[PDB]
């Protein structure tokens, strides 16, 4: 069993967590608690973080066998190259390594809001902000089934990640674009993704840790 | 020809530009003027911003023919695929991939303090994490004449351009790692990349853009 550690949060590991149900991977689950405020203990990763043989610390982390693995694309490409869901075309692993970052840099820009104390002021911003940046998610997707083309990869992982966090933030913002939402959809209309979303397992929320403004809880 | 397309500064271009040196790819550049202090104008970009067929419109960007990328690690791994310096064994792949995140969010924190106007408040702090991260870095590195192992890959270029940027912040934080200094040598002794750093196609500053506090010069 390859063991998955994170925070017993959403954050960084859902499309790990989606990826490994998908993909049938044998796996157990670290979690780490993080203390409430003022303080926000992370003293229980902390204490193990420099005695796992991690090379660069961090959470999220994959431990298979010898490899010990971190940052999150970095696991997921892992993952991802076991089961040929990283694209076989050259157009289509354009795709996917444009979306593995693009994702990344929207999961960013709502992090820093959600992290900034005036998350009130910078929010109505970043609302004006979300119909274009879904505008082009909509656009690049299309006709097509799924991101990268006709397969699934696992950059659909991402971009459903990051646009279930946007309409769990607003509601309202993938009503304007279809064929986003039937990808949402189809996504979770998979057999082993809707399995792991009706089990226990399921960990749709705190969308961030202890310490952010919004999606704390 | 490639069109690589950024602004007239060093910022998430270095490692592309040196990346096309080394492999001799064929290549013209696009730069984008920032206009100076308060307004910062960005027009000469958002006027052909939408203009370009870019999916994802951002700098930098590179235009090969067909293929339009944008997100700098996106075009790295395109021009790394095709003169193979993406890594052969999985333990190379790995190797690469957390490499190519991990300089990314190196980047990314000492673009946050050199962004933000505490820059002399947050500056000692970051000064005092710095050898704990150039540790980890000489850490895996060790014995090897590259990051990936003993064939150079584009994360060399990536985590090149990390400790330069260091040196250039605080030239005395490598001194303690004695590998990191003979990377950089190695890496600088290249015959393409000794040539293009003695050319005046070479922009090693500005570090950052107009916007900065830190490297806008
Ligand atoms: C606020 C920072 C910018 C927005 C971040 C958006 C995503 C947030 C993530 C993260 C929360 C970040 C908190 C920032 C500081 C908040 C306090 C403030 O406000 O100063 S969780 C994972 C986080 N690891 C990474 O960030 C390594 C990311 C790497 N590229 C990857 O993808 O693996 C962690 O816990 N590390 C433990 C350790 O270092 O030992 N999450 O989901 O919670
Ligand atoms: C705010 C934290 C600091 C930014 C992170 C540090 C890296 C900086 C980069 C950047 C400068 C940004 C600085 C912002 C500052 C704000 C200030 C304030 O409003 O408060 S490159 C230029 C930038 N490109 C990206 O961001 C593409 C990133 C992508 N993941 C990749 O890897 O392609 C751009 O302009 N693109 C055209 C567009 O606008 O769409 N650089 O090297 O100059």
């Amino acid at each position: 069993p390859m063991i998955l550690g994170y925070w017993d949060i959403r954050g960084l590991a859902h499309a790990i967590r989606l990826l490994l149900e998908y993909t049938d991977s044998s796996y157990e689950e670290k979690k780490y608690t993080m203390g409430d405020a003022p303080d926000y203990d992370r003293s229980q990763w902390l204490n193990e973080k420099f005695k796992l043989g991690l090379d660069f610390p961090n959470l999220p982390y994959l431990i298979d066998g010898a490899h010990k693995i971190t940052q999150s694309n970095a696991i997921l490409c892992y993952i991802a190259r076991k089961h040929n869901l990283c694209g076989e075309t050259e157009e289509e692993k354009i795709r996917v390594d444009i979306l593995e970052n693009q994702t990344m840099d929207n999961h960013m820009q709502l992090g820093m809001i959600c992290y900034n104390p005036e998350f009130e002021k910078l929010k109505p911003k970043y609302l004006e902000e979300l119909p274009e940046k879904l505008k082009l998610y909509s656009e690049f997707l299309g006709k097509r089934p799924w991101f990268a083309g006709n397969k699934i990869t696992f950059v659909d992982f991402l971009v459903y990640d990051v646009l279930d966090l946007h309409r769990i933030f607003e509601p309202k913002c993938l009503d304007a674009f279809p064929n986003l939402k039937d990808f949402i959809s189809r996504f979770e209309g998979l057999e082993k993704i809707s399995a792991y979303m009706k089990s226990s397992r399921f960990l749709p929320r705190p969308v961030f840790s202890k310490m952010a403004v919004w999606g704390n809880k």
